[PDB]
């Protein structure tokens, strides 16, 4: 039928997420210990559990961190690379999961600053050594179109994370998930679908 109830499990978004529908966008920080807890353990079965309705959407949210944009710049170059390649994000090969859970490692189990901001390049290092990617092939990459235009869509990533933290899943641009009362992986995937299939 329909088991959710409207301020308690999720809200509606004031400003949604443009041409987000059937999405599951999680919106994530790399500085975000939540998100680490999370990605660890829900993001991917839930995602898999609802990938018939929805697709997984990462947006990165730039302003937290003293490297928010350079890592939001890594994952719309590996994203991109990884969906050219017909990659899921939750495959052992993505470069954009490789990327991710270094630095998550890095920030949140080895309580790397690397330099407290100035030093981006020891930043994107860990990224994308862990993915396997070249420092040349990611500035090169960088300059593609749909990367930038990823960029651009990921800045709507700030209003949304305002609400309620990160992270802060969101379905079809819409509906925002409260994140303190997800009971389980069972039940949020279900909360994902009845969102994604509301009129």
């Amino acid at each position: 039928a329909s088991a959710f109830t409207e301020g308690t499990d999720y809200m509606v978004l004031e400003k949604p997420i443009p041409n987000a529908d059937k999405t599951l966008i999680k919106v994530f920080s790399y500085a975000c210990p939540f998100c680490y807890k999370y990605d660890k353990a829900v993001t991917g079965p839930v995602s898999d559990k609802v990938a018939d309705l929805v697709t997984f959407t990462p947006f990165h949210l730039e302003t937290k961190g003293e490297y928010g944009k350079q890592a939001s710049e890594v994952f719309a170059v590996l994203i991109a690379k990884d969906k050219a390649a017909g990659i899921s994000l939750f495959d052992a090969k993505s470069q954009f999961k490789k990327a991710k859970f270094a630095w998550y490692a890095a920030y949140h189990d080895k309580k790397e600053r690397w330099s407290d901001g100035k030093d981006p390049a020891a930043f994107i290092k860990t990224g994308l050594d862990a993915a396997g990617m070249s420092q040349a092939d990611f500035e090169a990459a960088l300059k593609d179109p749909a990367v930038q235009e990823t960029l651009e869509k990921w800045k709507a990533a700030y209003d949304v994370a305002k609400i309620q933290g990160v992270p802060a899943y969101v379905v079809n641009g819409k509906y925002l998930i409260y994140t303190k009362n997800i009971k389980s992986i069972d039940s949020m995937a279900e909360l994902v679908r009845e969102l994604a299939t509301k009129k």
